């Protein structure tokens, strides 16, 4: 199933501290953001997406269709311009993020009725799972 409509609840965030710093997060910044709790709004329709990530603290949109490179400007992160692209590889999502830090991008994917993110930049790997809610 290649279907990531709908709302998500966090269930788990692992090395979420490491993404962050990987990405120079600002430390008074990172410390309140490394505790928080994620939902995600998925609008999806043939390649059209619409990401739209929430917490009390930290809020990420993107929107993006498969296939089409795009300038993403990481203002809610770190704050640098990326050429991203998103393509499918398999069943998973798989967004590179070329720029400055390399091995930057995420992946996504459904197992087992849940969505997996899997974030990536540099050595660092974060992996969350939602629940469909
Ligand atoms: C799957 C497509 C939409 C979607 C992509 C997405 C990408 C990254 C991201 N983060 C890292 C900057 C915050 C956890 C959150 C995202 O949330 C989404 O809903």
């Amino acid at each position: 199933t290649r279907d990531f409509n709908g709302t998500w609840e966090m269930e788990s965030n692992e090395n979420f501290e490491g993404y962050m710093k990987a990405l120079d997060i600002d430390f008074a910044t990172r410390k309140i953001a490394v505790r928080l709790t994620f939902t995600l709004v998925i609008d999806q329709d043939g390649d059209n997406f619409k990401c739209k990530a929430t917490s009390t603290f930290l809020n990420y949109d993107v929107d993006f269709t498969v296939g089409v490179e795009f300038d993403e400007y990481t203002k809610s992160l770190d704050n640098r311009h990326v050429k991203a692209l998103v393509t499918w590889e398999g069943d998973v999502l798989v967004c590179v993020q070329k720029g400055e830090k390399e091995n930057r991008g995420w992946k996504k994917w459904i197992e087992g009725d849940k969505l997996y993110l899997e974030l990536t930049c540099g050595d660092q790997v974060c992996r969350q799972v939602f629940k469909k809610k």
